[PDB]
């Protein structure tokens, strides 16, 4: 898998409270987070099918 | 039906007003709740015929 | 995790190609498949995030 | 309970296949089933949260 | 058509604003409302469609 | 209430099979149909609570 | 084109913050506005497709 | 207005029939035709409210 | 590609938090951003994908 | 960027017509095929989003 799937969620300085997905490699899973909408991190999925994919 | 099907719908810490689907063991049916985006638990789905299929 | 997360993705006898997300105990994770529309089994999840959280 | 949520699921002549719950009665919740995209009867929703809420 | 048609709106106690449908009686057809998240009516419906099928 | 509102459902020549909304007048409300994909007339639309509204 | 096409855009007295599009007369195309999630007018379409075919 | 906003739609050597929109350059307004999948030009959009932005 | 790629996002005076999409020329790919709900410019898309082909 | 992004898309064995982005490496951008449902791989993306971010 991707180094970036080891990333820490990253909401952002925007203020949008929206879904998104990361990749938890210590829960060996992909998990919810709030994002702000902008200055998005590599581990940030719109889908989770992707995120398992990516990551998984 | 699963266990986690039992336990109550947790809003969780996070900010967001999300709408998601918990069983509810006594109506014997699913109900809505607002999730906050994050630390979620197993009696909380994304879809209402997932939460039918799952615990009904 | 529950039982029904053991069994194999079943399409149905109904026409329609719609995808489905089941979890794949052997590969760990939750995979697509085509769903016909009716007489799904308990492995048959329409959200990724609900596959996941349920058989993860 | 409306009276309706007792017929059985109805496809119609229409050929799209598309999925639709329906409340079925004997099993206490609701189903998928294969809509043909026209003359619907009553016992038909788009979304499940309706189909348990108006039925069940 | 079934009685729970003729209720009032009812946002409840929850602090989402959600749109969801409701079949206004004297109108004669479905509208719009914010709904909080939690303890829905029946007069409730995530899909206009489904409004107008129960209600109409 | 438009004109527009009173012309049956118009399929079109495409391959497509869309679930769409017309109005029905003689029901007085907005029923499905099967749209092609082109050549759309104006009593179609892509969302339910569009239909009401306009033709309503 | 019908008479509610020539409306302002109406956000109305409720509090939800929905993206909705209706017809800009004098700029002959629809455009987005934000809905309050209830008592809209008529120039308010949940599809760019259903404004730009009903008023354009 | 972009010069890809005058071409005509192109549907593709794949086998989907997906809805897209492309700008009717004489209409002077976005409309719906099918797509194939693959192999898209630039007059292709998702929404519609994209397709009217770009070349309204 | 199009002038109005090269201009910056624009939220606008609008109170929504909604998620768009433009197209960012110095890192040569579509970026998220917040969206007011009102007053868009033309670097502003719905979907990911039409941006990517309006601008890419 | 991951090396699965280099890859070809791959439809796959299942009869579904759905569709998805994939990363052309010579055109530098995501661009669309046709998925069958089932047995994906990696460079397959349900969001034009995901596919920038994780492949751009």
């Amino acid at each position: 898998r991707p180094d970036f799937c080891l990333e820490p969620p990253y909401t952002g300085p925007c203020k949008a409270r929206i879904i998104r997905y990361f990749y938890n490699a210590k829960a060996g899973l992909c998990q919810t987070f709030v994002y702000g909408g902008c200055r998005a991190k590599r581990n940030n999925f719109k889908s989770a099918e992707d995120c398992m994919r990516t990551c998984g």
